[PDB]
Parts: structure tokens; C-alpha cells; sequence
């Protein structure tokens, strides 16, 4: 539960979003140093824009049809309770010795939505928290309902010990099961100016927003102990991403978040017991009553980039040759209106373990204990399996090559990431820097010296991957030249897989993408099965009247490991530059025919092979 | 009786429009979710709609003609005859014989009560002139003292004593309602509050509470019918007048046929003496709504009894064993229809709805929680019903077939939350339902099959091979329009021959060829592109150019052809009906190969 820490709580917001075409961004530096020679450094600054869906996105239509989780069977305590709330009532009563089933994902995935809602626009009343439908909500009551009706399995009964050990999640239950418009029961209401009408007090948007955040953790704890708990979390956090767009760093992920969007659930029911001590009331974010909007804005903004920033590091590794890259798609049928439908069927059997890995991440990064059936797995999948099939010109697929598991950059996010289950962070495609802490990491990849003609000194990289070797972002970011002296020695066998920029068509930062938001290089973006022959142009033209050098780093620092470390995270308005999208190649290549040919005819078809001519 | 089943499962889902006019209809729509037990990639989420319309705009108000089925015999049981002394003056009341009788016949009131239920649950109004016919103004009411003066009636009258009036006040006005609307003699012991007025004055009401009392007087009646035994024969009332205002637009060109049957269902002048009902006689129904509830509310339990008892029809009946495999019921008949009227397969259709109705009526009680009659009077009573649809010289849509399957009104694959209850052949067989609502059902993936081998570009299987919906892969293909459900193809066929074949327009070879339309609702037919012998199916694993680059296609692997099915139920929403939803499907309804098969089948009996 204290998985999360506190790294954007720090960061002090004050601007309140209006409209969609605004956003904040967390700015985040980096110092980027070498452990060799401490003056090639650089600053770096990843950025994470949060911008609001839609004006009024919170007030979704629920609908209704979504994943319905069954099964949810209180403990022992909760069952005894649940058994005394019942047989005060006779109409009640029949049901005494039967299990209870409790299901608040529906009400749970609001709250989640309100709350984002709450930390960019500032304002929430009970219209927000009911899709402005509390006004005619009727509630049936338990003792005015005739001795012929009973209490199904499927009504939200909110006992009234429940208002009476607190009032503001009684309140709340309630808003939140009319919005998710669910057979709300309480044991009475007080027929005053309604039969059914239930009139509450006005609260200050403050204590409002204390009483959705204490009800949304009870709620949590009620659907933990039942083991369900990433399966009333994820819930929680599609919710969250239901209204504010994370802006991706790259064009190619960020599907993950139409997947979260495109996630409903069915209308919520099962009683709502008194919080038994603390089973996870024992955590306890915030303490102060009607606490202030920047602190609570700060808690909720670093939960939505944690989550979201968890794909990145909850993606499965696609295995070539025995090494492990960052699953990347890639597919030859042409787009047809904006759709590549076998895009979409490797997106899925690439989710089939994504999902899995993504929710165990999940439930260490809430701490809520995992369970073996996974239904967490099965409703996500289910999403993507929505997103997939969706008939509409679809953005995240216009493309023939993809990397899908990678949302937003995932490093100096975490006060450290010891327990998050992520094989793409065994290799080295992880995190770049833990917060709070001075990672020493390699700066290349297994390298060897091959030659050094005039003014070139030339390495052969044993390539994998541009975000694998970090040196190069130091370069880019060098105040000198950025990578504007380093180059590549392409041949024949030598291919690029979403290489940098396709309009162009030597040197390196041309086959860089140039990303204005997050300069850290995406996971899977200059590939290469093989190796790589590169030149770093150490000085200028001889046989001139001058011979200068460079600050273009010597052998050790190029061999030599980089330690990275983050400064702070500041909170920044909507500025020009970073909106800028990379231009990245997206088109059958070359490269993608090995991936095809060793899907349809075998792995032992790229081998040694690929390279040619030694 | 003691629990019926009511689910609260169409009531969850909120309506918005109400239908004034036979235009428009109300869709319920439900999501089902397939899935491998072997890779959870080939998933697909089928949307079961269950249309309801407005028969007429004044469906209610038929001219009532007081013929058709008359009980005459359903006396009381000891109890209610003992409380019925004490309706009499003290002094007769003590002398009276112990074994004296009091026939009850309460059918008419209830199937226009059923009427008034689903009216005001499509309409949104009730009243008192709805609830009497525009009769209740004038009705003169016979008004003896202590009912010792109920034999000096020339005639059977409807009796309303003066303690249920004390008791349950507005059970007593809906039965007044009632007994008003269909002509029947009411005796009452004071006539007027006001001594001196011949007609009984109503206390006014609010239509909520109003359809609440039709609520409660609906399961009082009910319950007095059942403690004479007679209880499936009251329901069967009930719903004949549900179904009576309202028409459930089938899943099938054929289906509907119970619906006509249904229509034709009428009873006579009702009569009795209600005592003050047993306290727990009927204990609880599952779902608990309020005094005064909403409409919303109401008319969502409502609906869902309408589409449960809709569904019933398909859940049970006697699946036909030909080869001892058994098959949802099929008719055939090689004789030409007439003028929409096929007689043979009027017959036919008879012949078999003597099982259907005793098994249906046995669970159409089920459904109701009361016992079924020991004897078969209802189910006899519903046959004739039958008989008077079949012979009808009128012309007839639902019989313009050759070759019909009957039994299958709409879908009962998503609304009771258990199926146990019910008895049925056609759940044991498998072409029940799919997935019981809130709860993954783990089915067999198709027929029992075998891998007869591989080619280049296929995969072919011996399917034994009984309905599409016995094979319920085929609908998450079905589903996925990018490479799904067009790989399947029958060139491998020897004889191209389905009853029930489907699309029969572009034959005067794939899978998708031969499937209906369907658009209504994604699952299959019970009797959908059947064949009794064996048959062959290679699918397009792959695609081999004329170039030479080979893709994969998104065909499902072996496992997935030979592992199980998970299904379980999503949201029960409502909707606006649109042009797509009515797409009727086109399906081949003529007699074929298979059909002079069946002709010649083994049919054991």
C-alpha cells in the first residue's frame, strides 16, 4: 500500500484546467554525467503532459454493459456483520444464512474518473459525482417495502450503521451508486419534502473531495478483502484515465489508454459493511479534514502517472535471438481507413501477457494482494480486445511497425522499483533514473574499438537498441554539438526498424526522432539485430590551417559506464516545444520481414545470418 | 408455493421512453462475452436484443365476449373454507356444514389484470377507467348483508367480504376494479360509505400506489388459486393477458406461433368468494420494491416477467430424438402451403404441442413457484388454444413455412440468474441456455469432433454434427468481421444439403454463406443450419499468395477448436429500436434432402 511514495506530492501546482486545449505538464531534469570524465554532462528534461479529455468528461453515459465480476465473496467478519445488518429487518431477515457478494467496481471506475476530474478542473458538487442525475434519484427503503419483497443479491444496501460510524461515506456510496446508477437501500429515509427523495447536506468542494478519497480507499479495502483487489484497483485507475489524457511520449504507445478508456463495468451492488479496524484503512494517505486542493491535486496527479508510467515498465519482452527486445509490432497488410487489423491481432497475443504482467505490477504498485483466477487479466483483456475490433478510423494504429508497451516514460518516477515484476527492466530497458538515488548504469553497449583513420575514431556497438546505450542523449544534450560529430558506417545488412526520421532519405542525429517531450530515448526506437560500425568525428579537416578538437568523448568515457540522477520536478504551463511530435518511420521495412518470416516459418530463419558480408 | 423467480435483472436496466403507439418498441439489449479456455484472444461479445412492442395502442380494451375456458371446480381448500365461515352472520356461521364448497374461478380477472400490467408497463398509464374497461362508472352492485343473502343471488356472483376490505383496502378496490371490467356480479356488505348511494365510490388514487395494489392483488389471486390446486392454470391466465397487450417481436419468422397462441386464450365470467388472504403463503419474491414505487421500478420487474415468461417457451420442450441424438424440435411438411396456411404442418405443429405444453406448463409454475397441477388442465387448456390457431381459415404468418422449428420465442440464454429449477430435455441436450446470468459458464467448444488432418492452406474436422448452436464457437467468429468467420467454408461437402440453411437467396462456399442473419440477436438458433449425418469443415489457417509470401491468418489453432468455452453475461442495457436491429433474416424454409431425411428419420416413438 505504501508502494506509491511521494514524488509529485512535493511539486506545486496552481494552475486549474478549463478546456481540453490547455494542459500542465511535470517537468522533470535529469543530470546525465559519465563516471569517467564528470565534465560530459548534460540536463535533460522529460516532461509529462496532463491535459482533460474532454470538458464535461466525467459525465460519460454509463451504459451499463461492461466486465461483471461475480464471486466476491466477503471474509468471515464481514459475513458475521453483513448477517447482523440483515436480520434487524424482517423483510431482510430471509436472507441470514446465505454468502454476500459485494461488486463496487462500476462505482469505484467513477470515482476515479470524478477524482482526475477534480485534480484538473478544481470543482466537484454531487452533479459531478452523479452525472448531475442525484436530483431524482428514489431510493427504496428497506422498511417501507412490502412484506412480499426481499433484499436481492444484486441491491447497493447501504446499512445505517454505516451513516452512523460516518456519514461522509454514506454520502458518497450513495452519490457514486446514482451515478453508476445502481437499486440504492438504506434501512430508512426520512420522508421530508420526498418519498424517495434523499436530500443531503451542501459540502464544501474540500470536504467533498476528503470524504470521495476516505470512501474510495474503503471501497478498495472492502473489494481487497475478498482478493479481489486489482479487480476493484485497475478499475480505479481506469477511472482515472477516463479524464485526463496522459499525453503519450510516443505516437506509437499511448494505446493503452483508449484500452483503459474503452474498460465500463456493470452496476454495483452487495451491502456496505462498517470498516472493520484498518485492513487497509491502516494506510493512511492524508489526514487532515478538507485538506487543500494542491496537496490532494499533487497525491491523485502522481498516482495517474504511476499507473501510467507502469506499462513501461510492465512490458513483455519479444525475444530475437535469444536477446530480449521491447515488444514491438509489426505487420505488411496496408492500412485501410486508419486500421491495421492485424496490428490489432498482434497487439492482442501480446497483451495476452502484457495484461498479466501489467496487473501484477498493478497490485504491488497498491499493494492490494494478488489473486490466482486473475479476473483483472480477463477484463483488461477484454478491453483491448474492445479496442482492437473497434470499426473507426483509429490513431495508435495508422502504422505497419508499433512498439505498444510504452505509455509514458516510466524513469525518476518510483523512490525505487525493487518489487514492480518487469522482465524489460532485467534487460536494459528500464528505468533511466530512480528518483532519490544516483543510478550507475552502461553507457554503451558491449563495444569494441575498430580503427581510427584521420579525425574518426570508429566502434563497432554490437547495437541492440538507441535507448540500450544512454551516452548518446549526454551528446544531444551536450551545450556543444549535439551528436552532430557522430555517425553511423551503414551497409547492406544494417537495418533500421523505426528509425529516426524517414524524410530525410550521415550523421547520427539525423537517425534520431528528436522527441521534444521526454529526450530520453523511447524503448525501441533505433533497433537493429545487428551490429553497428560508428565513427565519432573527434577533430575538424586537416591538412587546413587548423586541426581543432572537440569535446566528442574519448575511449573511456564511450566504454566507460554514465551515472544518472534526477533534480526535482517542477510544474510548468503549456509551452511551444514540447508539442512537437518526432517524425518517426512507420512503414514495412526490410526489418519487418525477418519478424514476419520467423513468426510464419520459424525463429531458426534469423540467425547469424542476418548479417551480410561479415 | 413459495419463492417465484424474480430476478431483478431487467429491472436494473432504466428505461426512458414510454410507447404510446405500435411504432416504435423497446429494446432490451444484453452483452455476452466468449471466450477460449485455451488463449483468451479469440473473444467476442455478442448483443442478445429482446424487442418489446405495443400489440394496439388500446390493447387493453377488447371486447370482452366471457367464453373460451371456464373453471368451474377449483374449491377451496380446509382453511380458507374455514375462514370463509365467519363472512356469514354468527348464527349461520355456527351451524354451517364443515364440508361445504366454494368454487373460485378468478381467470378472466387475472388475465386482464395481466393486461393492465404490461399495458401500463409499455404505456406508463394506469387508471381506474383502464382497470374497468370504462365500466366501473356505472356498476350497480348487489349489496347483501353478512353474506347469509349469497345464495339469494339468481346466479353465481363474485363476493368481496367486508373483512378483506378492513384488511388490505386497496386489494379489495383492485378486485372491485377487476370483477368490474369483465362482467361479473359483485356482492359487497356495505354498498356505499355513504348509506343511501347504489354505487360503491372509489377513494381516488395515485397510479403509483394504483399499480402497486395490481401488483399485490395479482399475487393474491394468485395464491387463492393455488391453494385450490389450480395455481399453473391462473398463471398460465396471467400470462395469457401479459402477453395479451403486448407483443415480444420473436428471434425467428416462425417463432410467435405461442404468441398467437396465447392471444387465443380467453376465459369466462368470473366468480367466487375471496376470503382475507393466508399471511405467508406466497413468502417473498426475490426482487423488493416499494409501496409506491415508481414506474420505473415496476415497470422493469414487469418487463423482466414478460421476457421470462417469453423465454420459457424455449427453454422447455421436447427436443426430438432422431438417431437417439436429440434436436430441438423441427417440423416438416411436403405439402405445399395455401394461402399462408399450411394444414399439414398445423397438425404436425399440434401433434408435438401436446409435450410441449405439459412440459411448459410444468415450468412456466416453476417460474411462479407454484406447484404444477398434479393433472394436465392447463396444459390442456393452452393445446386448445393451439387448436384454435391451427385450424383458422384466416391466413397466418407464422405458418407460411414448409419446414419450421416452433419452439424458440426468444433467446433464455441471459435472464435467470439459475436454470436448475426448471425442467428441460432441450438444457440437457445443450441447446438451452448459454451463459446463466452472473456466472461464467464453461461449455464445450463445438460437436464432438475429430481432426481428420491437415492439407496446404486448411485444416479440416470431422464434425458430428447436430445445430450451429451445439457448436457455440462459431458465433465469436461470427462476431469478428476482420478474417473470422469466413474461413470456415463447406467445399469439402459432398452434398450440400441444410435444413434450415440460411441466406437462400444466392443459391438460386464459406461458412458465412450459410448462416442467418441474425442481426437481432448474435446467438444462434436453437435449430440454426442443422444436419443429423456427420459433417466436414477446413478452415484458412493460413493464405498463400500467387506471389509467394505466405500470411498467417487470425484462424483459431487446434486447441482452441477442441478446448472449452467461457461465457459469462455483461450489462442488460435499453435502447431506441433502428433499422438494424429489425433486419429480418432471409432463411431457407422449404423442403429439401435433409427435410425428406427427417421425414424418414428413426424419431423413436
Amino acid at each position: 500500500k505504501p508502494m506509491f511514495c511521494e514524488i509529485i506530492k512535493l511539486a506545486n501546482r496552481k494552475r486549474l484546467i478549463f478546456n481540453t486545449t490547455d494542459e500542465r505538464v511535470y517537468d522533470a531534469r535529469l543530470n546525465y554525467c559519465s563516471t569517467a570524465d564528470s565534465t560530459v554532462q548534460a540536463d535533460c528534461h522529460i516532461y509529462w503532459r496532463l491535459k482533460l479529455r474532454r470538458t464535461d468528461a466525467v459525465f460519460e453515459e454509463y451504459t451499463g454493459q461492461g466486465y461483471s465480476l461475480d464471486t466476491a465473496a466477503y471474509p468471515q467478519q464481514y459475513t458475521d456483520i453483513i448477517r447482523g445488518y440483515y436480520s434487524k429487518h424482517v423483510s431482510s431477515s430471509l436472507a441470514a444464512n446465505t454468502q454476500h457478494f459485494v461488486n463496487v467496481l462500476a462505482m469505484l471506475r467513477h470515482a476515479g474518473a470524478c477524482i482526475a476530474h477534480y485534480c484538473m478542473t478544481g470543482k466537484i458538487d454531487f452533479d459531478i459525482l452523479s452525472k448531475k442525475k442525484h436530483k431524482n434519484k428514489e431510493v427504496v427503503t428497506l422498511s417501507n417495502a412490502d412484506s412480499l419483497s426481499f433484499l436481492p443479491h444484486s441491491a447497493l444496501y447501504l446499512p445505517s450503521p454505516l451513516r452512523a460510524s460516518d456519514p461522509e461515506i454514506f454520502n458518497m456510496l450513495y452519490l457514486l451508486g446514482c451515478a453508476c446508477d445502481a437499486s440504492i437501500a438504506m434501512d430508512n429515509i426520512s420522508n421530508t419534502s420526498g418519498a424517495a427523495k434523499y436530500s443531503m447536506p451542501h459540502y464544501n468542494p474540500l470536504q467533498l473531495s476528503h470524504a470521495l478519497h476516505v470512501t474510495i480507499f474503503y471501497m478498495l479495502s472492502l473489494m481487497d478483502s475478498c482478493g479481489y483487489g486489482d479487480d476493484a484497483v485497475l478499475a480505479l485507475t481506469s477511472g482515472l484515465h477516463s479524464v485526463t489524457t496522459v499525453i503519450a511520449h510516443s505516437d506509437e504507445g499511448g494505446i493503452t489508454r483508449d484500452a483503459l478508456r474503452e474498460l465500463s463495468y456493470t452496476q454495483p451492488y452487495g451491502t456496505m459493511p462498517v470498516p472493520i479496524a484498518g485492513y487497509f484503512q491502516h494506510i493512511n494517505v492524508l489526514f487532515t479534514t478538507q485538506p487543500a486542493w494542491d496537496q490532494f491535486a499533487g497525491i491523485w496527479d502522481y498516482v495517474i502517472l504511476a499507473t501510467a508510467a507502469l506499462v513501461h515498465l510492465s512490458d513483455p519482452g519479444m525475444t530475437v535471438n535469444d536477446v530480449t527486445y521491447p515488444t514491438t509490432l509489426t505487420t505488411k497488410v496496408a492500412t485501410v481507413d486508419g486500421r491495421n487489423s492485424d496490428l490489432a491481432a498482434q497487439m492482442m497475443h501480446s497483451a495476452t501477457r502484457f495484461c498479466d504482467i501489467f496487473v501484477e505490477n498493478l497490485s504491488t504498485f497498491w499493494g492490494v494482494v494478488a489473486n490466482p483466477d486473475g479476473n483483472a487479466s480477463q477484463a483488461l483483456l477484454h478491453a483491448f480486445n474492445i479496442v482492437a475490433c473497434a470499426v473507426e478510423p483509429n490513431r495508435h494504429l495508422e502504422m505497419n511497425v508499433m512498439a505498444p508497451w510504452y505509455w509514458v516514460e516510466s524513469s525518476a518516477l518510483f523512490c525505487d522499483y525493487a518489487p514492480f515484476r518487469s522482465p524489460i527492466s532485467s534487460a536494459g530497458y528500464g528505468p533511466q533514473c530512480v528518483y532519490g538515488a544516483r543510478l550507475v548504469l552502461a553507457a554503451t553497449n558491449s563495444l569494441e574499438f575498430t580503427g581510427e583513420a584521420g579525425d574518426y575514431s570508429a566502434y563497432r556497438f554490437e547495437w541492440t537498441t538507441m535507448r540500450h546505450n544512454p551516452l548518446f542523449n549526454i551528446l544531444n544534450k551536450r551545450v556543444g554539438d549535439g551528436l552532430a560529430n557522430v555517425d553511423f558506417r551503414l551497409r547492406p545488412f544494417n537495418e533500421w526498424l523505426l528509425e529516426g526520421q524517414p524524410s530525410r532519405r550521415d550523421t547520427l542525429d539525423e537517425y534520431i526522432w528528436g522527441s521534444t517531450s521526454c529526450d530520453l530515448f523511447h524503448p525501441a526506437e533505433l533497433t537493429s539485430y545487428t551490429a553497428v560500425c560508428v565513427r565519432f568525428r573527434n577533430y575538424l579537416s586537416g591538412a587546413d590551417g587548423d586541426v581543432r578538437i572537440l569535446n566528442t568523448p574519448t575511449r573511456e568515457v564511450i566504454e566507460g559506464n554514465v551515472v544518472t540522477r534526477c533534480d526535482g520536478i517542477r510544474c510548468l504551463d503549456s509551452n511551444k516545444r514540447i508539442q512537437h511530435v518526432p517524425e518517426v518511420a512507420r512503414r514495412y521495412c526490410m526489418m519487418a520481414r525477418y519478424l514476419a518470416q520467423a513468426r510464419t516459418f520459424g525463429a531458426l530463419t534469423i540467425g547469424d545470418d542476418i548479417i551480410r558480408g561479415f
